[PDB]
């Protein structure tokens, strides 16, 4: 996250790191038993960590628990990035408490306009790197359709939307990748793409999660 604030430990309940020997992407706890993240996070060997603020330090409300399965939207490409969601199912239940909680599906989705927290441990800097060790937050708004298709001219597809700012200087960043992007409670985006990061007219592009609610609920009740 460049531009972005210390959330405070703890304080984004639903925030989840992949570690892979170190962590790699965010994801949501949407259930006990369940994260959603990008697809592009995609890989075998993934542990997820609950609980999580430092990410280099033990600090006492961590669950680390291996994924049983990861399931990766049948309709997913990976050049266009187009459907990047991906869910993993745990191993075992994570217990929920007020440190580590699942984070409601929409019913609905979020208009342009709306003001939503994007969260994650990516990087802080546009130009260079300094990858924080606790876990950073944005408040940013959700882009009208016609700005996002404005600023990524045949880019955007009906499963994406644009949050941030066209002036940049606050944006998700790499490492944000697959992580939340919460709205009114409820979540709404999950970190896909974007050109670099918090540049001018460049806001990050977020997957779509209202558009896939059906499919992971099914997925969810099947597996
Ligand atoms: N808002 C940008 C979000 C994003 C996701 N993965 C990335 C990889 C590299 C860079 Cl430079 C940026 C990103
Ligand atoms: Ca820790």
């Amino acid at each position: 996250i460049v531009g972005g604030y210390t959330c405070g430990a703890n304080t984004v309940p639903y925030q989840v790191s992949l570690n892979s020997g170190y962590h790699f992407c965010g994801g949501s706890l949407i259930n006990s038993q369940w994260v959603v993240s990008a697809a592009h996070c995609y890989k075998s060997g993934i542990q997820v960590r609950l609980g999580e603020d430092n990410i280099n330090v033990v600090e006492g409300n961590e669950q680390f628990i291996s994924a049983s399965k990861s399931i990766v939207h049948p309709s997913y490409n990976s050049n266009t990035l187009n459907n990047d969601i991906m869910l993993i199912k745990l191993k075992s239940a994570a217990s929920l408490n007020s440190r580590v909680a699942s984070i409601s599906l929409p019913t609905s989705c979020a208009s342009a306009g709306t003001q939503c927290l994007i969260s994650g441990w990516g990087n802080t800097k546009s130009s260079g790197t300094s990858y924080p060790d606790v876990l950073k937050c944005l408040k940013a708004p959700i882009l009208s359709d016609s700005s996002c298709k404005s600023a990524y001219p045949g880019q955007i597809t009906s499963n994406m939307f644009c949050a941030g700012y066209l002036e940049g200087g606050k944006d998700s960043c790499q490492g944000d990748s697959g992580g939340p992007v919460v709205c009114s409670g409820k979540l709404q985006g999950i970190v896909s793409w974007g050109s670099g990061c918090a540049q001018k007219n460049k806001p990050g592009v977020y997957t779509k999660v209202c558009n896939y609610v059906s499919w992971i609920k099914q997925t969810i009740a099947s597996n």
